């Protein structure tokens, strides 16, 4: 169904990948950096990768990729993590090592946003490959902070302060 | 079902699909041309999320991701080889540009031969759709990508294949 937790889970995940792609483009070309680089190519290859695979799901179900519905009603809650404009506008005028750090900061938020989404799937979704689908973005987006954090202290910062 | 032309095409062209993305990176790390950084930028966006959809219906319908040689189900074409990524790699601002250009032409006209195999096969719905509509993309981007060419000072390449 269009209002099943299967189909919330595809349409707002779908959303939050693209927002990770996009912070993954900006950050390779305001430095040098290699190893933050890899680091954004891995996130950008494997998350719109699997919004590949959610979009075509909901294709596949013949299911609309925008509801009517605010993000998160599937989880009772009508994004967690999500970077505003300013934030973005803000990663793409700094530079190297600044863009490192904010960067990272800024991803390490998205992926704890991610982690609770993907949480709400493994809980509530039906379909066998998106539930699994799901528990490997917990596994990988976990894995992911603590690199990031060890990548932010490398640099002489820290996660954001909220 | 893993001989269908369906579950081969999938598998042919995610792998297809997974080259142009990477092409796409290497020129962009090439040339600081906004023009052709654009065209990269939609063409890896593009290819990345198309090879995600078809991942997912084979995941979806439990089918194996690697198979059968590559397109023996329409009875790669545009492939480049390992050399020719190299050399691309190899090159700077206004030659990259041409050589991506000249590569991701022919890429895409192999591209549009697996696709039309697809239309002529295929038997899931939205497959079949997303075949027919990388025809048409393939070759819009295709005529795009000849003028860009033509304001470079270049053609289409030599054929070396």
């Amino acid at each position: 169904a269009a209002d099943s937790a299967d189909a919330g889970f595809a349409r707002d995940m779908s959303v939050h990948h693209q927002q990770a792609v996009e912070m993954s483009y900006i950050v390779r070309d305001r430095t040098d950096d290699e190893e933050v680089r890899r680091l954004a190519y891995d996130i950008a290859q494997t998350q719109a990768n699997q919004r590949g695979m959610m979009i075509g799901w909901l294709d596949l179900w013949a299911l609309p990729k925008v509801s009517s519905d605010p993000p998160m009603t599937w989880m009772g809650m009508g994004m967690p993590g999500m970077a505003t404009d300013a934030e973005m506008k803000k990663l793409g005028t700094l530079d190297g090592k600044q863009a490192e750090v904010y960067y990272l900061q800024l991803m390490t938020e998205h992926h704890r946003g991610g982690v609770h989404m993907a949480k709400g799937c493994v809980e509530r979704c039906t379909v066998g490959v998106e539930k699994r689908l799901a528990r490997g973005m917990v596994e990988s987006q976990e894995s992911e902070i603590r690199l990031m954090a060890d990548l932010l202290a490398e640099r002489g910062a820290k996660e954001g302060h909220h």
